[PDB]
């Protein structure tokens, strides 16, 4: 069994820890169930939340390895092998600039914003701000409401493809949670531990992840998407409830 | 007499260049006629444009006053003497915050802004947008159009004042164009020459500027305000066409 989940308002609280999600994820390394994050944070964020290898990060964007790890892939990069995706990140910004000129008005993110900005923005801290900004295949958007349709027929033109998270749009190209979770598993050491996955998330960037893997369980709010499992409370408590109520006892 | 100006889309061309007017302010300079520039953009820009003081910068937040200046008026400030007539750009900032949670949203401005974005946004060069990202009483926005109006309101419900120059919104407290041209001409050495002020403008930031001359030229490319002349063409054009027609002839 793997567990592949979301981090903002799937494993994460409010306040980006992991409030009740802390004792699940406990139970599941004493049963050594690995814990694979799949996330739109950069690699900077998750590793400022301690978090080892393997991970996913910037919506499928990189999947990031130990450097030992057992199947040869990626690219060797200090303590990983890093195994890109999507188009970098300066790539997508040049893009940007052409969606720009086609949707007739700026299209801003992160790239475009101080790090206090991005902080205030996000109520993050001027430090997880600046990790924030450290993107590597995906731009997050600062869009005003009325504009985003626009903003996203304009970015289709040019060749991006974008998702949202819990409160941003994302443009990248060919970062898909989906795409990097099949990844995952087809050079996962132990081809029987990879055979039944699990994926956990709250939002629409997670549909993919729910789509890749055996039992998809949705902590958001409303109803789930269609053949996902649902728990009682959103968030880490619903993190909780799924480990408990469908995992544990399977293990 | 004294020549009180605006400089972008009055003064100055699309790129931003002193050339096209050169011949009208140096029939202005032979005559001995002062001119003034009277300005949103920063004093850093007005350097750069090589105009001497006095000068009136951020929509009327500062005067700038040569050090030597035969009235003693403001506080040495980097070789001049500058007369702060509006709250400082900190104070703006803290209370942008107020009107964007008032608002539901994010109000962005260029102290959210990297220069590169600045630049990009503007046109102006990466030095340039440093140059007048270097604000000292008066934010500029950068708004979606659709946003506007619940924006506006924002902005007057948490007691900041708003205007908007050739392209961008402006949110200041105490800046006003006007204000800060009839306070030079109470400090004018020569009570004689200041007797009969001309201002030239553009824009709705130029308003305030109108109302507190005594010859009024809207260089812009509407109907003109009421109780404006108009000139057959905008811009420097225009401001040639008048110096020649309205000037002159009463010099
Ligand atoms: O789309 C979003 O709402 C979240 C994921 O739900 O990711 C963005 O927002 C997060 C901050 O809330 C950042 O940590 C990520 O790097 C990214 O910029
Ligand atoms: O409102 C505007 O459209 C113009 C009019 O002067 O000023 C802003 O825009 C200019 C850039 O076009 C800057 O030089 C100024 O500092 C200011 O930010
Ligand atoms: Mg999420
Ligand atoms: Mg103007």
């Amino acid at each position: 069994m793997i567990v592949f989940t979301d981090l903002d308002g799937t494993l994460l609280d409010e306040r980006g820890e992991l409030g009740p999600a802390r004792e699940a994820l406990e139970r599941l390394r004493a049963l050594g169930v690995p814990v694979v994050p799949v996330t739109a944070k950069t690699r900077k964020e998750v590793e400022a939340l301690g978090l080892e290898p393997p991970f996913i990060v910037e919506n499928g964007g990189g999947l990031y390895l130990p450097r030992d790890w057992p199947v040869r892939a990626g690219r060797p990069k200090g303590g990983y092998r890093v195994v890109s995706l999507a188009w970098p990140y300066r790539k997508v910004r040049a893009r940007l600039r052409e969606a720009e000129a086609l949707a007739g008005r700026p299209i801003l993110g992160y790239g475009d914003l101080t790090a206090e900005a991005v902080a205030r923005l996000t109520g993050l801290s001027r430090e997880a701000a600046r990790r924030a900004k450290a993107r590597e295949y995906d731009e997050t958007l600062v869009l005003c409401p009325e504009e985003v349709e626009a903003v996203l027929e304009a970015l289709e033109a040019v060749g991006l493809e974008w998702t949202h998270g819990g409160r941003f749009y994302h443009a990248a190209k060919g970062a898909d949670k989906g795409r990097a979770v099949a990844r995952l598993r087809a050079l996962w050491p132990d081809p029987e531990e990879a055979r039944f996955a699990v994926g956990l998330g709250d939002s629409l960037n997670d549909l993919p992840l729910f789509r890749a893997v055996d039992l998809a369980v949705y902590v958001g709010r409303g109803d789930p998407p269609e053949g996902v499992l649902a728990t009682p409370a959103p968030g880490p408590e619903g993190f909780r409830y799924a480990v408990e109520r469908y995992l544990l006892p399977r293990l």
